């Protein structure tokens, strides 16, 4: 019953997500960098890189207004977002057994959302979004 954008909300405010974390240690940070000149990164422990990516999603919808574009660059949390909006209740589908605490705190932040517009992109370089908060969450976690 919720539907996600097929196009960005032009006008709206853009995030670029990111996440990264080291294997050894389980430490790392998740954090946006957004169109409008704002950022943020926070540091965690005992996490993954999946964890990583779904918390500055969900960083995003927390600090966003109600029309969201969120450019990720993981298609894990793209498609479990996804997987969950599109098998809005089946008596035919069992629910993922990993990071569910995570995906459904998010999936509550976006049912709040009027629109949100989630789209992949590839880790790639320049100096466009993506690559700022690559840079941004891979201090200190792993080289580049
Ligand atoms: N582009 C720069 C920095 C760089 C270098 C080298 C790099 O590898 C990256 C780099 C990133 O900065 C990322 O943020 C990610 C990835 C990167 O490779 C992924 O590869 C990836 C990610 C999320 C996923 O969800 C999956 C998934 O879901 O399957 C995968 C995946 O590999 O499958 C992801 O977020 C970044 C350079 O050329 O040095
Ligand atoms: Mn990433
Ligand atoms: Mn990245
Ligand atoms: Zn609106
Ligand atoms: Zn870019």
């Amino acid at each position: 019953m919720y539907q996600l954008e097929k196009e960005p909300i032009v006008g709206a405010e853009t995030f670029y997500v990111d996440g990264a974390a080291n294997r050894e240690t389980k430490l790392g940070k998740a954090g946006y960098v957004t169109n409008r000149g704002r950022q943020k990164v926070v540091t965690l422990t005992d996490t993954t890189n999946q964890k990583t990516e779904l918390q500055a999603i969900y960083l995003a919808l927390q600090d966003s207004g109600l029309e969201v574009n969120i450019v990720t660059d993981s298609q894990y949390a793209l498609g479990i977002i996804t997987q969950w909006i599109h098998n809005w209740k089946k008596r035919g589908w069992k629910t993922p057994v990993k990071n569910v605490d995570l995906v459904n705190q998010i999936i509550e932040q976006l049912i709040k959302k009027e629109k949100v517009y989630l789209a992949w992109v590839p880790a790639h370089k320049g100096i466009g979004g993506n690559e700022q908060v690559d840079k941004l969450v891979s201090a200190g976690i792993r080289k580049v």
